[PDB]
């Protein structure tokens, strides 16, 4: 009972199901195989999806407990917190898009096999099932999307009940009292940010000096933390978390101390949240048998196909370099495929955008301050408050701005970011913007609606561009 | 006695921007403004007003209604405190008002506050409220006017229980029943906001779709029935003969059908007229001084939006082109740009439209009735928000984007969004448009994960390749 395919995708993540689809439509026989339960790894079934369901509503938790929608003359009598309904909500949405993808794979003929798979040959994948069972597939291309797993802290272990990774947070079956986070990356700040929201007293432990984690512009973050801390979440930055051990009573005691010399202290909560990263995994896919080293980090190096050191076995996503995100492996998914028929293949990781979806939210696409500085760059900078934005403050959220860096002299868009409201959906205009090599100038006189939150990307530029806004 | 170089009569979208925009170009700018307030319509009786009505009505809606519930945000009672909910909406008004005068200040902007008149061709007299005067030489006069509601005779508006959109952002309580004559983009976004608060709304309407001209069919159709199941009644080709209010305060409104007959009656506590606004230019002295205006009432005007007279501009809602904000502030800036003597070229069809309910309806670029109307071969993505990962986690649905692209150079010709996220997402559209963009390159842009962008991505995926990703 051996089967054979044109591709066989192993994983079926953002990258994994995106690639498997669009080889499928390209005509290929495609076969993806999950070890999973259901489809969509990391991002739909314990990442990106779950966490901004309860983003979205511990935020709108906040409008109706908090003051702002009273200010709006919308008076509620008690606000309860039911966290079984608001779980249910996210599992609801969770459930639906899992099922999506299995119908999207029976549309296009692509054929869904269970089992954990390893590269068992040059052209053959087998797929080993829970119960012993076994797939053989005999392949002309394999494409490695096997993803990601949480990077574990030696020293303190998870058992997502009190001291949980990103999984276990997402699922808690109650408000912590006390909850403090290692790592202020952009998980650490969302999931922190949510269960502060629902009254939980939030403590992250930053190494590095700034939140956000890798490429955030420096300005941009501290504003970002600064609103943050005034909503009460709070960061004890340049401070390093050495271990973690729990109380006969229940609790958790957290060894910390500053990140060179210690000012070594203590802290106790409810819940410990390690996120202090997650890592390629390649585990048991056969790569040291093919000849296949692994990189530093641990992930597979390929070529611009996407081609691993045996050009019929390609790899995208997670395990490879570039920015861990959702839409950084689906875009590697699709463009392998289309190189394996043929045509160009390719991808700036300068334009893949970035977004925090908090409250205000953060988003952005090109490069920081930062970046040009040490790349010696000479650049130019506008600068829009959402405060002198319309539609922010006909709507009563103005907090953050838009920065935009151009070049000195070529006037072309270098870098966008966006802290505040409606972030997330704007970094996409920005990242058009790049791809198009935009200048400042173009963009500022693009016919933008009003009133708008866009309006604020189209001032920041005109700013940069002519000297000058005109609403600030 | 007082000089200038750009004097602008109007302190509305097109105005106060062009006066701002004219002194950072080292214009000696005065703006004169008949009202008790700067920012013209737009900023004071309607899309400011408008929009925050609209906004907290529909968390009214989410609240008050099922959603919040399915969220765990459980709330024993939800009571509508409808004072505090103009409040929030005369704060921004305020606010934003203000800032045009600290704006005005900054720039070195003079602020007139009278009722200005072109007495000479470089002169404008602006006469006061109490009588007292204030004369400006310049070299150049921008009339930026703007417009006013387009009365319906026989009817006539009281602002009190018979309105026009003035009155209707102002209601002092929630009425019973509700009529709107006209379902352009006005009338639906405040019929929406009343119909959330408790009214019982029927919009009448004399041609056969919502949302006024330009909007695209399949979207108004689908528009149309999603604010029908959300209680939002429509009577289209349905002509409004008169309407009497009867001595027991209630308003009896006359239609029949469009093409004649079928003759009815519907009774409601208060009218909403909505069919249309038009240029205002009364008393300006142009009757005077020899600007002819077309038959609309606006007044015509060349590439560099000048006048008759060379040095006379007009720009905004009393001139040519949609009757925007947007398309107000844009013309002003170029027209002023234009003074100092750079280029001056605006493309209408660049021109984004936004209706601000929930859905929200977004479009730029060309109907697929203008695409066949002009017999253009084009192709169609169409992309339902029902499939998009961001729309369903914030379980909000409702609506697709649709993406007609030239079958020979795939360059995307039209954007129309129904559902969440609109009025921000056509401005990806209009980027677009600005640079001839294909549906493929839009396909290829890294749109990031989950948005509600990746909907229009999708859309326009399907126009390019055949097929989206995930529908
Ligand atoms: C809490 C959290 C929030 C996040 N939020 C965002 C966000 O907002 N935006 C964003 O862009 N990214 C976000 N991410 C990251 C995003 O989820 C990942 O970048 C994305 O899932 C990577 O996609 P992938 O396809 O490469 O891998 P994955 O989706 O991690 O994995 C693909 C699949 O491979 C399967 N697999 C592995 N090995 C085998 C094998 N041998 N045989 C069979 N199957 C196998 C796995 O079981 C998995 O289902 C978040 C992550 C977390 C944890
Ligand atoms: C309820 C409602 C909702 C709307 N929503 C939107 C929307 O969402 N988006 C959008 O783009 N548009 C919207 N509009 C339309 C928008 O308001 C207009 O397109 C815009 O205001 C036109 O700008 P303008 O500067 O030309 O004129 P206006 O802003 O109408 O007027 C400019 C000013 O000129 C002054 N003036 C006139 N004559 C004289 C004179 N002789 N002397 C001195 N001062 C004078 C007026 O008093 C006024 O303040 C809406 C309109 C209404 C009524
Ligand atoms: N070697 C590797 O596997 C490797 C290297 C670099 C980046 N990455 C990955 O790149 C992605 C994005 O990077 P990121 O920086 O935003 O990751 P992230 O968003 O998960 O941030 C985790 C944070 O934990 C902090 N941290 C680690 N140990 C700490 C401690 N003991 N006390 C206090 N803080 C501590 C780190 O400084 C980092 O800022 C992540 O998945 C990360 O794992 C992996
Ligand atoms: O775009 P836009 O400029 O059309 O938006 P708009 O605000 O001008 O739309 C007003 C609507 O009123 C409608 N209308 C006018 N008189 C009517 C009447 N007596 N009965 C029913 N409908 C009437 C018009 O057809 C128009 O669609």
């Amino acid at each position: 009972q051996p089967i054979d395919a044109d591709v066989t995708v192993i994983g079926s993540g953002p990258g994994g199901y995106v690639a498997a689809i669009k080889a499928a439509q390209l005509g290929f026989k495609t076969v993806c195989i999950e070890k999973n339960e259901t489809l969509g790894g990391t991002c739909l079934n314990v990442g990106c999806i779950p966490s901004k369901a309860l983003l979205n509503n511990s935020h709108y938790y906040h409008m109706a407990h908090g003051t702002d929608f009273a200010s709006r003359g919308i008076e509620m009598s008690e606000v309860r917190l039911n966290l079984d309904k608001m779980m249910e909500q996210k599992s609801t949405a969770v459930k639906a898009l899992t099922g999506g993808i299995a119908h999207l794979f029976k549309q296009n003929k692509v054929v869904h096999v269970n089992g954990y798979g390893k590269i068992t040959g040059k052209n053959q994948v087998t797929a080993t099932k829970a119960d012993g069972g076994t797939q053989v597939i005999d392949t002309k291309n394999i494409l490695i999307a096997t993803g990601s797993e949480v990077t574990p802290f030696p020293g303190i272990t998870i058992d997502e009940d009190t001291i949980v990774s990103s999984t276990g947070a997402l699922s808690l079956k109650k408000v912590p009292e006390k909850m403090v986070v290692i790592g202020a990356g952009v998980i650490g700040v969302e999931l922190g940010s949510v269960w502060q929201r629902l009254g939980a007293d939030v403590t992250a432990v930053e190494f590095l000096g700034h939140v956000g984690g890798v490429g955030i512009d420096m300005e941009i973050s501290k504003n970002f933390q600064r609103i943050l801390q005034k909503q009460g979440f709070k960061f004890k930055l340049n401070t390093k978390v050495t271990g973690a051990t729990k109380k006969s009573d229940g609790k958790i005691d957290v060894s910390i101390e500053a990140a060179s010399g210690g000012k070594a202290e203590v802290i106790t909560c409810d819940v410990l949240l390690v996120c202090i990263g997650r890592r390629p995994f390649t585990k048991n896919l056969g790569l040291e048998e093919l000849g296949i080293e692994l990189d530093p980090r641990g992930r597979i190096p390929v070529n611009t196909r996407f081609q691993t050191k045996i050009p019929n076995i390609y790899a995208i996503g997670d395990v490879v370099a570039g920015p861990m995100l959702a839409h950084k492996a689906e875009d590697e998914g699709i463009i392998c495929v289309e190189g394996m028929a043929g045509g160009a293949v390719h991808i700036d990781y300068n334009c893949v955008p970035s977004v925090i979806y908090t409250h205000p939210e953060v988003a952005w696409v090109g490069k920081s301050e930062e970046q040009l500085k040490e790349e010696g760059i000479e650049y130019k900078v506008g600068k829009f408050p959402f405060a002198a934005n319309s539609r922010a403050k006909t709507n009563a959220d103005t907090d953050g701005m838009v920065k935009i860096l151009g070049q000195k002299s070529t006037d072309r868009v270098l870098g966008a970011h966006i802290l505040g409201p409606g972030a997330g959906e704007m970094v996409n205009e920005a990242a058009l913007a790049l791809e198009y090599g935009a200048s400042c100038e173009d963009i500022a006189r693009v016919c933008h609606a009003h009133p708008t939150l866009s309006e604020a990307f189209r001032e920041a530029n005109l700013a940069a561009s002519f000297g000058k806004s005109i609403n600030f």
